[PDB]
C-alpha cells in the first residue's frame, strides 16, 4: 500500500518513544487505523484517567487534548496540528458564564467538553454528548446553565424535564445541522433502515430518528438492534468506525458532513509529530488544578 512508509514509521516511532496514540472517531480512517485507542469524547476522557504510558499522542481537537493533559499533568501530551479546535467554543467566554451565574443565582454551570480549558475552570461539571442527560438529571437543581451547544442543552431539557439556559447565543455545531427532509428521503429509500443521529443535531432531526446518541452510543446500537442498514447523522469519520466494527451491516451517511478541524490531522503531520515529539499541550498549573474539579465531578455523577 502506497501509505506504507508513513504507517510503518509511525508504528516504529510510537513503540520506540513510548507513546500511546488516542484518536477521536472523527479522525480520518488512516489515522484511526494507526491509533491504539479510538473512541468518543467520554471514552477518551475515561481512557485518559486509566492509561499508564508516559507520553500520549492525541488525535482530535485541542479542547479534548487539553482535557487529557488536565487528567495527566505530569505526562507529555502532543498533537500534530496545534490549530485543530472546535469553533463552537470561542463564543463562550468567562464573562458570559459570570453574567449568567448572576442572572440565575444558584443554577449550576454545566459545560460540554468542547469548551476552552479556561471556561472549564469556571464550570460546576463537565459533560459530553453521551452523559449530558445523566449528569443534569442527577444534579440537585431544576435549572442549569449549559453551553456551548444549544441543541445538546435543549435535548437535555427534554430528557430531564429541567430548565436549561443555553450560552452563548445560538451556539451550535455546523457539522450536525442536517435537515430532517434527509430522514424523510432515506425512509422512502430504505424503509427498514434504522436512523441514528447525534444529539448536536437540531430537534426536528432528533425527533425523526430511531436513536439519538453520542458516537460511542452509536457504536453500541448494533449490539442490540439487528437491523441490516443504519443511517448515520454525524460526522463522516464515524462511518469508517462503524463499518470496521460491524462489517456485516450497511452504514449510510444521512448527509456528507465533514469537520474541517478534525481533518487537520494527517498521516504526514502525525509522522512529523512522532519524529519531533511536538506539539506539546501545555497549560498553566492553576488551570489544571481548577479545571480538574468539574471533570472529576462528571465521573462522580455517573458512578
Ligand atoms: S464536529 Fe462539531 S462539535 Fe465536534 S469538533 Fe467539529 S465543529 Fe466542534
Amino acid at each position: 500500500h502506497h501509505h506504507h512508509h508513513m504507517v510503518d514509521e509511525i508504528l516504529k516511532l510510537k513503540k520506540e518513544k513510548g507513546y500511546i496514540i488516542l484518536a477521536h472517531n472523527y479522525q480520518i480512517p488512516e489515522l484511526q487505523d494507526i491509533a491504539d485507542f479510538v473512541g468518543d469524547s467520554l471514552q477518551l476522557a475515561r481512557k485518559a484517567m486509566e492509561l499508564s504510558e508516559k507520553k500520549i499522542l492525541f488525535l482530535g481537537v485541542d479542547f479534548m487534548a487539553e482535557l487529557v493533559k488536565i487528567l495527566n499533568p505530569d505526562k507529555k501530551v502532543i498533537v500534530p496540528d496545534r490549530s485543530a479546535t472546535c469553533p463552537m467554543a470561542n463564543r463562550l467566554t468567562p464573562e458570559i458564564i459570570r453574567e449568567y451565574r448572576e442572572k440565575f443565582p444558584d443554577a449550576p454551570v454545566v459545560l460540554f467538553v468542547n469548551s476552552t480549558s479556561e471556561c472549564k475552570t469556571l464550570a460546576d461539571v463537565i459533560c459530553t454528548s453521551a452523559n449530558a442527560v445523566e449528569v443534569v438529571k442527577k444534579l440537585d437543581s431544576s435549572v442549569v446553565i449549559f453551553g456551548p451547544d444549544r441543541n445538546l442543552g435543549e435535548y437535555v431539557a427534554e430528557k430531564t424535564g429541567k430548565k436549561v439556559i443555553t450560552i452563548p447565543e445560538n451556539g451550535h455545531c455546523p457539522v450536525h445541522q442536517f435537515n430532517a427532509e434527509s430522514i424523510d428521503a432515506v425512509r422512502k429509500k430504505y424503509p427498514d433502515a434504522k436512523v441514528i443521529v447525534h444529539p448536536e443535531c437540531p430537534k426536528p432531526v432528533r425527533d425523526k430518528a430511531d436513536y439519538v446518541g453520542s458516537t460511542g452510543q452509536m457504536e453500541k446500537i448494533p449490539e442490540r438492534d439487528p437491523s441490516r442498514i443504519f443511517v448515520i447523522g454525524t460526522e463522516i469519520g464515524m462511518i469508517h468506525k462503524l463499518k470496521k466494527k460491524f462489517p456485516d451491516r450497511e452504514f449510510v451517511p444521512l448527509e456528507m458532513a465533514v469537520c474541517v478541524n478534525m481533518k487537520k490531522n494527517t498521516l504526514e503531520n502525525t509522522l512529523h509529530a512522532l519524529q519531533t515529539e511536538s506539539f506539546e499541550v501545555i497549560l498553566p498549573k492553576e488551570v489544571i488544578e481548577k479545571a480538574k474539579k468539574p471533570i472529576l465531578r462528571m465521573f462522580e455523577l455517573m458512578g
